[PDB]
């Protein structure tokens, strides 16, 4: 009943954004090893009890509101990005605190080559630098965190840090994370059907037998779960191409408030919503 | 691109004092071919709103009528009874606000899961309707064919439809894809099959599928992406309809349930689209 019990009191918090990068907190050693218990929120406020069956399975969410919080502050856009890395950060401890299993986020998009080559060419080099300055501490919080998305025009040095924090967590099993960059849901469903191809034109595969179950199966990551609740922020209701496949199904809770105002308290305000409907028929 | 409002004189729709609802006979258009549509009871005109802000198409999901007659202590057949008018009188609005396209989700590949009873008055329902009204449809201008799968559709429903497809398939007014034992996913799926029977026979290589390919083998590839995606009832999900072209489609979820819904709440959606800013991947 899965939640992590209110932390002590003295428990390291965060996130301080006093600095940038944000100073993720030394943790106190754990007796025996396993996963550490993530800071706590900088509100000490504790995740609500919700039951196992109760709780979204997979949450996918869509960061939306970073440029905009930059703009209302006469700043450029990338300084909105800047600060949306606490809040990633504190999103994945406050998953962990109220048992979510599996997160998606939104970091880049396949359209998002559409904006401006000096914030794309950032948005890049920001998710490289992001990944490595966070995969020790993911790992240590017991998060599996792997690239979901598409090769061509991304960055191979975005790539190669996901694969080694890949490498580097693919034994932890308190969340999974999909990190998605590159990610398009019509192309991800593009690629899977290329692959079906393939694996036809080898004779592996006979085309009459072919089912919605193929498909998933040869989506780039096969064992990523239908999205129970899908978020997004900023106040904007779309799902704009975020695991199309895996969302069909999905319930939607749009958030007003933009990315870098948003924090783990939110996360679960909305997945206390979710729990707490009557879930109907054929759900 | 609106139709100038109905002098007070012309006929009105839908008149519920009856069931099922008789529609009206019409007048003589100027020369040209499709009849005006019957204006709505209260008489109220469709919002000026330009072609730069209008949808193009508008998927809907007609959800709640089953709750509409739970809640009167009726038989869950009587809501759906209901909703028959509130199909016809959303495609006059539609007509009348300039809409071009509008798919309808009358049956899921989900709702197999429902009461065999309930199951069979549906098809038996949606039959029906589609051989009343198809007549009316034409002389409208309406364009209406079935979307959908074949395996487990009544062949009488995908008969009545088909016929309403060859007698209208010269209209241009509007297009309504009537949506019957359709399903996102299948459909998709619907189209890896086609392409995989089309690389078995030596007719195409793996290698050079792309979100095209896809596009090009769905069952109807003329179906233009989703707009604006509206839902009835509350419920905030698509549910998997129209799922490869609502990737970038808005959401405004109405919580009116379907028996009670009319054109002016169409365009009251469409009021709320107009002003809403999309991306597309940019800014
Ligand atoms: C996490 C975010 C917001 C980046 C995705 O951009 P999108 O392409 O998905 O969003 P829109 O352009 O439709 O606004
Ligand atoms: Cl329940």
């Amino acid at each position: 009943f899965p939640q992590l019990p209110p932390a002590p009191d003295d428990y390291p918090t965060f996130p301080d954004t006093s600095t940038w990068p944000v100073v993720f907190p030394e943790l106190p050693a754990a007796p025996y090893g396993g996963p550490c218990r993530p800071p706590q929120h900088t509100s000490k406020a504790a995740a609500p009890r919700i039951p196992a069956d109760r709780l979204p399975n997979h949450v996918a969410i869509v960061m939306d509101g970073n440029g905009r919080w930059a703009t209302q502050r006469g700043l450029a856009r990338t300084e909105g990005h800047k600060m949306g890395e606490a809040v990633v950060i504190d999103i994945a401890c406050g998953a962990i605190e109220l048992g979510i299993k599996w997160l998606s986020l939104y970091a880049f998009s396949t359209e998002n080559w559409k904006r401006s080559p000096e914030e794309v060419r950032f948005l890049m080099g920001f998710n490289r630098d992001v990944v490595r300055r966070r995969r020790d501490t993911l790992k240590k919080l017991g998060v599996r965190i792997r690239w979901v998305g598409s090769r061509p025009r991304l960055w191979r040095s975005v790539i190669n840090e996901l694969a080694v924090a890949e490498e580097m967590t693919k034994s932890n099993d308190v969340i999974t994370i999909n990190y998605c960059v590159n990610y398009g849901g019509r192309t991800e469903i593009t690629e899977a059907t290329r692959e079906i191809a393939r694996e036809v034109a080898a004779g592996r595969l006979n085309p009459e037998r072919i089912t919605e179950s193929t498909i998933a199966r040869h989506l780039q990551r096969p064992d990523i779960p239908d999205v129970d609740l899908f978020l997004r922020t900023s106040g904007e209701q779309r799902s704009s191409n975020f695991m199309l496949w895996q969302a069909a199904y999905a319930e939607y809770i749009f958030q007003d408030k933009l990315w870098p105002d948003y924090d783990r308290r939110d996360l679960w305000a909305a997945c206390e919503e979710y729990a707490s409907r009557t879930r109907r028929f054929g759900s």
